[PDB]
């Protein structure tokens, strides 16, 4: 639970609500936060459209999205595209001034999306980014799913060393653990179908990667269906894959609705976690397969990351945004990894329906327009409070989760009962307007900059100084960590 | 066609453009026009919100509308309620410097919407104002369809005379000629329907005003079935009453999609022009009925005019907003009432599909989430390029239409030939960001308040001085007058 102590600027409606008292008062622009401080930040030389956060020691990567919209090709996409689009490269040596060095702007780069990931291998530091846009049937080589290879040995200035060319859009990406591959999902145009894939890139070679293949999933009676994984994580020896499934090629992952639907009938689905056996590839087996393990139905079909809960291990699954109540994690034992079980939820009270409906300025109901012209509530033109991705502390070692709830900020949970996470602290980084990347009411996330932020971002946790890292879409970069009483609760160790 | 030459701010992309290079840059904050000069405008105290105008005299009025939602109870709005929310009374003595003198904020005037009309008739001027969210079924009696009614006798100071509880929600008013009778349509929650009806109240005392019954249409074989009027328009001797039709309970008239849908393929569809035979309630018969002259399929859903062309009676009509292509206006001829017929339709070039297509930054068919995520190109961010009104220069020897395009500006037209309406002269009065009735992102209607602005108002022609009179959402109130070529070229008086 949540403990108000003097340093607190705690919400002032229900868990997780941006309240439209505070949104006309103007108070919805200057942060929220229980349990937590501001250590520092960054606006990024005040750019908006930030979207996704990587990193390599003591230096952050902050991709950019566009809002010309997600799959709109760069090519025709320059009046969004110039500086300070790109990734940019933040110094964070000191963690009090979080300072950007640089902006990456190759092919890859210069609109990444959700589409980066960066790795801190034995002898290898890697940083790449891909075009998310790229690689959209009857378009040309100019907008191709193009990935940019970064040598991150200096962190604070990336070389480029290749930039490759997926053989369909690569949606994200995430590379193996000893830096030596990439595993690049494709969800589109698949999409609901399941016709989509896995696909595997060798960067053995920074400036000569080699492709690998698309994967499909293989079930024990030795067949190979196409699914659509949206993310995937990868064990510490590389022998597991870790898939959030948003549908298979065999249909029995049901879709539901659209996660950026204002309202409100039909539901946002889940989608399943897969469990895939990747030893074929990590022993060089040759014609290699990926066979599923295991399945968790309703395990989330966004982001699906490893835990151990008391020595026991778990994923976290969720999937994303949506309309009212929205979506949340789910905490998925998988101590038999051929049964995975959902033992847990974590949700905020705006998660639950009848409180969705207790705040809304009309009772659909009342709406004589409901068919014939649908206009949301205005408490629906805030932003989604829904799960964005759903890290923990320490994937080995396993307290915290760290969950950006887009709208509703970053949530941070006590995980030490899976079967009941609760919520100990919170930071809702305000407002920051009329930024160049997210300005001109020109956004299709349904954030609101005006009056709101949003993150939407992987989150990083620092054991060695307790240093919380992540990114909103028009705040920027943050670095907060723990108040020392619930630091003390909690047991961390101290430094 | 617009002839641009100097003083002017022309368009620069396709006619009704509002071009996303313009919006990066910045240009689109700033007016664009052709054929017209701006002679005066306020912002009316900054406020933004901005929707109806009416007028008496040398007085506008100008209403707004709730970030709250169109149909959200008044009593749970009260923080988007606050000054300077209310009708505004605008001094229009100089046209070069109209003044915001005066804010109406009692039951019906607070959030007015649309619903606002006054007239100056012999012996009678009146400005009256309602509650366009009133009404709804379950509230209570402070959240009813309360009317409040002015004597504008002195039209910079408009006294309360009365408010009025009509029975049901009442979405436009029209007040008749002499001043002593309102028609208020009720077009929720029938909508679609066809389930609604004419309100008509009598307000020759405007201390005690008194309801005379709701109306459906009356047809040749005797029975009389409901409708839903959006706005209606009557004659000089109110024995016709021209309506704007959504949808009939006989059903014989086409309803599409949603007029704010973002981007959908499905158009909007026009509705139906009604001819009503209003002699009942002009004479005074005893259980009065409204006997349908004529219809004109298509004619249009949202306004209908009168219109005289070369002596011809006309009526021009009009849908309103909707995504690419949007809706646009029709002249229909109605010198046989009995037959109306379309005879022309004035589109700009975004209302053709093609165009609309070609400017897209992403095509449909290239759009793998088209049905799974719905998402609208950024072009359809803006602002809806269609009707919001469609009124006339002078009903009684008419030349122009002037034509709210609501992101489009005030489209001014050649309707000298009614089977070939040509645009010669156009404003888009710019954005005006940051108001505290239109800020926050927290709009309901598509309208883009950060980059561009949008026209909905009723529009006022002054024949004596050539001066057109207009409201913005968020610019506010302008005073805008046809270039001395132009005037020339179409055969005004000087
Ligand atoms: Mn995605
Ligand atoms: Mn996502
Ligand atoms: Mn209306
Ligand atoms: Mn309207």
């Amino acid at each position: 639970q949540v403990v108000i102590g003097p340093g607190d600027r705690p919400e002032t409606g229900l868990q997780g609500q941006t309240t439209i008292e505070d949104v006309v008062s103007g108070r919805s622009k200057l942060p929220y936060h229980a349990g937590v401080r501001l250590v520092g930040r960054t606006d990024i030389w005040n750019r908006g459209g930030n979207l996704q956060l990587s990193w390599v020691d003591q230096c952050a990567y902050v991709s950019t999205f566009k809002q010309a919209g997600p799959i709109t090709a760069n090519s025709r996409s320059a009046l969004f595209l110039r500086e300070p689009a790109g990734v940019a490269v933040i110094d964070v040596r000191d963690p009090r001034a979080p300072k950007p060095v640089r902006l990456l702007r190759d092919r890859g780069s210069i609109d990444a999306v959700e589409t980066m990931h960066a790795i801190a291998a034995p002898g290898r530091k890697v940083l790449v980014a891909g075009a998310y846009s790229g690689g959209i049937a009857g378009r040309g080589e100019e907008d191709a799913a193009w990935l940019s290879i970064y040598d991150a040995s200096n962190c604070l200035n990336p070389k480029l060393q290749s930039e490759f060319k997926w053989p369909a859009n690569i949606h994200m990406v995430t590379i193996s653990p000893n830096g030596r591959r990439v595993y690049g999902t494709e969800v589109v145009p698949g999409l609901g179908s399941g016709k989509g894939g896995l696909h595997v890139l060798d960067i053995s070679d920074m400036k000569r990667p080699r492709y690998l293949g698309r994967f499909g999933v293989t079930r024990p009676n030795g067949l190979t269906a196409g699914f659509t994984p949206h993310e995937v994580s990868i064990s510490h020896d590389e022998r597991r894959i870790y898939a959030a499934v948003l549908a298979s090629e065999t249909g029995d992952v049901p879709v539901g609705a659209s996660i950026l639907a204002s309202d409100g009938d039909v539901p946002v689905e889940n989608g399943s976690v897969y469990i895939l056996d990747n030893s074929d590839i990590v022993d060089g087996r040759s014609q290699p397969k990926m066979r599923l393990v295991g399945e968790a139905k309703q395990g989330g079909f966004h982001s699906v990351v490893p835990a151990s809960i008391n020595g026991v291990p778990h994923l976290v699954g969720a999937a994303e945004l949506g309309a009212c109540p929205g979506t949340w994690p789910r905490i998925i034992n998988i101590a038999d990894e051929k049964n995975p079980k959902i033992v847990g939820e974590f949700k905020l009270q705006m998660n639950i329906k009848e409180n969705c409906d207790a705040i809304r300025f009309t009772p659909r109901k009342e709406d004589p327009y409901a068919s014939f012209i649908p206009i949301p509530d205005i408490t629906a033109r805030l932003g989604a409070v829904g799960s964005h991705f759903n890290d923990v502390d320490d994937a080995r070692n396993t307290r915290l989760g760290l969950f950006p709830f887009f709208a509703g900020g970053v949530r941070i949970v006590d995980l030490r009962d899976p079967t009941k996470p609760v919520e100990v602290g919170y930071y809702k980084p305000g407002a920051n307007p009329d930024t160049p990347l997210s300005g001109n009411g020109l956004n299709w996330t349904g954030l609101n900059d005006q009056v709101t932020d949003g993150c939407m971002s992987h989150v990083r946790y620092v054991p060695e100084s307790g240093h919380i890292w992540f990114a909103c879409v028009t705040t920027g970069f943050h670095v907060v960590e723990l108040n020392p009483d619930l630091r003390a609760r909690l047991g961390f160790p101290t430094v």
